[PDB]
């Protein structure tokens, strides 16, 4: 009948090989650009930096310093946070020796089902919608981690044979991580430091998600990821060698997004937005590309379980506080954010 080619996207790291101008579909609207037309992409964070010493979160100062966080920019960097350098280290070589592998290597976990058809477990891209759709300049390999009992081992590189392992010890660590901070943020919210992590469930997913940002010749044309808020409830982030490139936006204005050696970046989500009501926001960032060298990032979504309502909490809503957000199945709030300027959590806004 008609032929939808244009769904089945090349690779990026292929694309990107020896170009000196990035391909039509990747290249943005002028207003729409990094720097909206100049070379300057983004302002210097300024002081305080959001650090949070995670073996010291049940100090008074410490705890100021995570609400200071997100209240100001809905996320902070980590230290003391107990996953070792070794492991960090392996598990960003591990992902950095699959993609080195040859295309029809990568291809044999392809998120195309049949070569055709998106889903979003596998190696490749995110969904093309549209023809006119412009593209992000990087790939990735996604991968459902959590439930146990719900991930498809075939999508798991087999080589390097250790990329399971580093993968599921890895998982296991940013847990910990995980409801670390949630209990910071059940107290300092007053809700009970197990409010979130029983909000959020036993069975809720946990996403692996290694970007691949190759280099482009024209960063000021494209994004490697186009500014977004992640959708679930808390997302743990991992940059490889602290590569630039993750920009921060608040009040309208772009941020460089600091690195320090061997941290970890927390982001809240728009499910967390929501059950919060708002206190702390999720916020939209982006990564630039660079023209000299590839980036690699390794992001940890931990969603909230499907049939859960989203909902302000009730502790924060007592002596008549308003709600500021409508409520909303977990699984339908995903649902409405992959719908196609306006973001979806703005529609629930009261
Ligand atoms: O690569 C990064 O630093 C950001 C990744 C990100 O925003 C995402 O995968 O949702
Ligand atoms: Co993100």
């Amino acid at each position: 009948m008609a032929d939808e080619s244009w769904r089945v996207p090349t690779p990026v790291q292929e694309l990107a090989a020896g170009v000196v101008e990035p391909p039509t579909q990747f290249v943005l609207q002028e207003q729409d650009r990094p720097g909206s037309g100049t070379l300057l992409f983004a302002t210097d964070m300024p002081e305080p930096i959001p650090v949070v010493d995670l073996s010291r979160l049940a100090a008074a100062d410490e705890a100021s310093k995570l609400r200071s966080a997100l209240e100001t920019w809905g996320l902070f960097l980590v230290t003391k946070h107990g996953i070792e350098a070794s492991l960090m280290d392996d598990v960003m070589a591990a992902s950095r020796d699959f993609f080195y592998q040859p295309l029809e290597a990568k291809q044999e976990y392809s998120n195309l089902i049949g070569g055709k058809r998106f889903q979003m477990e596998g190696y490749g891209n995110d969904m093309v919608k549209s023809k006119d759709q412009i593209l992000d300049w990087q790939d990735r390999l996604q991968l459902r981690v959590e439930p146990q009992d719900e991930r498809n081992l075939a999508y798991w590189p087999k080589h390097p044979d250790s990329f399971r392992d580093l993968l599921e010890k890895y998982a296991s660590k940013t847990k910990i991580v995980r409801n670390k901070v949630l209990r910071a943020m059940g107290k300092t919210l007053e809700l009970g430091e197990d409010y979130f992590i029983s909000q959020i469930g036993d069975r809720a997913s946990a996403i692996a998600r290694f970007n691949y940002y190759p280099p482009c010749p024209r960063p000021d044309l494209v994004f490697g990821i186009k500014p977004h808020s992640d959708g679930g409830a808390v997302t743990i982030l991992l940059v490889d060698k602290d590569v630039g490139g993750l920009q921060v936006q608040k009040d309208g204005v772009w941020y460089t997004v600091p690195s320090m050696p061997h941290t970890l970046l927390v982001n809240l989500g728009d499910s967390m937005e929501i059950m919060n009501n708002g206190i702390f926001k999720s916020p939209v960032h982006r990564v630039v590309t660079n023209a000299e060298k590839e980036r690699l990032s390794l992001a940890m979504f931990y969603g909230v379980e499907g049939q859960r309502v989203l909902e302000p909490a009730l502790g924060l809503l007592g002596e008549e506080r308003p709600a500021r957000y409508r409520k909303i199945m977990a699984s339908d709030y995903i649902i409405g954010l992959r719908q196609g300027g306006q973001r979806f959590i703005e529609t629930l806004k009261i």
